[PDB]
């Protein structure tokens, strides 16, 4: 019954998504007056002070911003938040790019063949498949055939996964990522997820975007309307959504001693489930093997729930966010967190 | 109305001391089991090194708990569940915004002068104690326990009129609505003298006892030479619970012993205003701080000060509550004390906690999963 999922400020105004009483997703921007201050902000920290009226406030704005988004969720949500993960959108993907290896997400120059991205809500697996990336043309996924085992010339990808998915073949890249961006469009995420994302996925589906459809495209994914990067691998910044790599929150909280943190090492460890075994070459694959390859990237995109739901990461980010009344993010930062304690404490 | 004042477990009991709904403090044993555990605490010892940890998790049943609970003295006594466990019991017990008044909370801060040949050094403590000022902030007085003999120097008992007087009068200049609420106690012997400091706080128990280096310093001299002189039993009298544990840490922080009283939480001011003032101060001493924050200083004193209380002992004892009143003066400017209270009721978690985001991140983490 009404919580925040997320926070931003452009000018001096709070951009704010939210769920009213009517389990819907809104959003409500406002020109808020801060209530309270930290004189440091003009380990180590501060108490925050307290503007009698909103006078001296003012007198004050102006002359960091967190304590800003911190002092919006601290007024306009008093008391314990309640809040019901189901009209939280939670959305991963896993792009497929075939070409020379590793192919470096600042330069991308390789077409992406395919991007599964699932949508928690409708909780359906969408799959975006170029069968004509550059290095061939090659034939429609077959949603009958990637199931039936290998004693054929089939994946056994489970008939639950493939219930949910929702097939969509394009010609051309440039034409794919159009949509895609339409889907984000249709479908913004609260929280973005995945394994790796922040490190190759996100970087490449941006720098591409832009390299093709240009600066103006790539902005279409943020809601308030742009994308930054810090840049030699270089992270990109989605204002409106907040990315949560799993892989990062899976080292931070899973607490599992293993070898290596290959999605493929983790999901066999959590969920026991495997991927058939490969044959032959690696990179190949797409063209010695279309389909298995489309079949394996919603294999991986469907494995990152998997662990979800056994590990219930996801929960324990919403949890600690509202219960310390801060933006998702501060989660993996004690920093952050004791921070936004030391704020909300008063 | 109904706020803890400190959490302690003994054996697998928690014994709270607490304010009730009559401001009146309380302690009680509560026989408890935790519905919620982290698996990674049984044996996370070097992990927020790699800086991980683990989400919580509920106890499908009773037997679960018992089971987890026995693998604690399994553990040992200084096990890491254990702190989970009095975060469990603050989760269940005050399962709601706490309401808590500062009122009804005791913040004492001491000061003692040792007088000796060489630095009185802490672990050695053998030099006798001459002064110790204590003030309550609930009686809203000082306490001046004042030795007239040692080893040192018989000496005069101190004179509330001349303290007030000025300089040129002879006096000490120390202000009267201070010296209005002293108490001042002049003991013929040390013996004497400890024995009934240790009575004060057995009647006077803090929930927060505060000062400047009394971690380092103050308290481990204490501490060390009760022992010394009164035996390890009377120095246990300082804990509610009998518990007082030494600690030898190091390093950049020097082998320094440092003690623990369980039932009351020792917050060094020095620290509080170390983390949360956020002023550079090329000496974090008293005197730098004091003056800094204050605006008032105390008299220059023309001759040797490690002989103060043989030259001026009439100065010695001023000097001495005017140290004391001056962390009562920052925290009324700062407002730390008040700081500490809020980040413990909010986050659900001991006083001790506030002061590291580790220590606070854990609890967040643990509490946010509905502890409760
Ligand atoms: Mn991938
Ligand atoms: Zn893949």
């Amino acid at each position: 019954d009404e919580f925040y999922i997320s926070i931003e400020t452009v000018g001096n105004n709070i951009v704010e998504r939210y769920i009213d009483e009517n389990g819907k997703e809104r959003t409500r921007e406002v020109e808020y007056l801060p209530t309270m201050f930290r004189h440091c902000k003009e380990g180590k920290n501060c108490a925050p002070q307290k503007f009698p009226s909103m006078k001296d406030a003012r007198d004050w704005m102006k002359r960091g911003m967190n304590d800003f988004k911190l002092a919006y969720i601290s007024d306009t949500y008093g008391s314990e938040i309640v809040y019901d993960r189901k009209f939280v959108r939670v959305a991963n993907c896993d792009i497929e790019v075939t070409g020379d290896k590793f192919p470096d997400p600042m330069k991308a120059e390789y077409e992406i063949d395919a991007i599964t991205h699932y949508d928690s809500i409708d909780d359906r697996f969408y799959v975006f498949d170029l069968l004509n990336s550059m290095y061939g043309s090659v034939s429609k996924w077959d949603a009958k055939l990637a199931a039936k085992l290998d004693c054929e010339g089939g994946d056994e990808v489970p008939q639950e996964i493939l219930d949910r998915v929702i097939y969509m073949p394009f010609d051309n890249e440039r034409d794919m990522l159009m949509e895609y961006i339409n889907l984000w469009e249709q479908k913004r995420p609260a929280i973005f997820t995945g394994w790796n994302i922040e490190g190759f996925d996100v970087p490449y589906i941006m720098n591409r975007v832009k390299m093709i459809l240009g600066e103006r495209s790539m902005k279409r994914f943020s809601p308030i309307g742009r994308v930054k990067s810090k840049l030699s691998k270089e992270i990109y910044s989605i204002d409106g959504v907040s990315i949560l790599d799993y892989l990062d929150l899976y080292k931070k909280f899973a607490f599992t001693n293993l070898p290596s943190f290959s999605l493929e090492s983790v999901a066999q460890h959590e969920t026991k489930k495997g991927k058939l075994p490969y044959d032959g070459p690696i990179n190949k694959l797409r063209e010695t093997n279309h389909q298995r390859y489309i079949s394996y990237n919603i294999i991986d995109v469907e494995s990152v729930q998997a662990i979800d739901k056994i590990r219930g990461f996801i929960d324990l980010v919403l949890s600690m966010s509202y219960y310390a009344k801060m933006p998702f993010s501060g989660v993996m930062s004690p920093i952050k967190t004791w921070d936004a304690i030391i704020f909300n404490s008063l």
